[PDB]
DNA sequence: AAAATGTGACTTTACCCATAACTTTGCCGCAACG
C-alpha cells in the first residue's frame, strides 16, 4: 500500500511539498462534517474503490462526480 | 458551507337522466256580426 505509493510518487517526481501534502490528505480526517443547509440533500456513499463512507453535500450536483470517480 | 422531492385518499361541483307539475300554444269547432 505505501511501497507502490512511493513508486507511483518517484515514477511520477512529484516534489516534496506535493508529496507530503498528499500524505497529509491521505492521513487526516476530513475538515468538516457535511451539513443538510436548508436546501441541499446532504449525506453519505460507501465508496467501494477507497471502501469507506464519503460525504457528499448535494445528490443532484456533487454525488454524480462521485459515482463517476467511483 | 450549502439548490433542488409533493402527494394521494377523500370529498364536491357539474353534467346528464327520468319524472312530476304548472303554463304554452297550434288545431279545431261555436257563437256573433257584416
Amino acid at each position: 500500500m505505501k511501497e507502490q505509493f512511493e513508486q507511483w510518487v518517484a515514477r511520477l517526481q512529484i516534489s516534496e511539498a506535493g508529496q507530503k501534502i498528499i500524505e497529509k490528505v491521505r492521513s487526516s480526517e476530513p475538515s468538516r462534517r457535511v451539513g443538510g443547509g436548508s436546501k441541499n440533500v446532504s449525506g453519505r456513499y460507501p465508496s467501494r474503490k477507497m471502501g469507506v463512507t464519503i460525504q457528499f453535500e448535494s445528490h443532484r450536483v456533487a454525488l454524480p462526480i462521485i459515482y463517476q470517480l467511483e
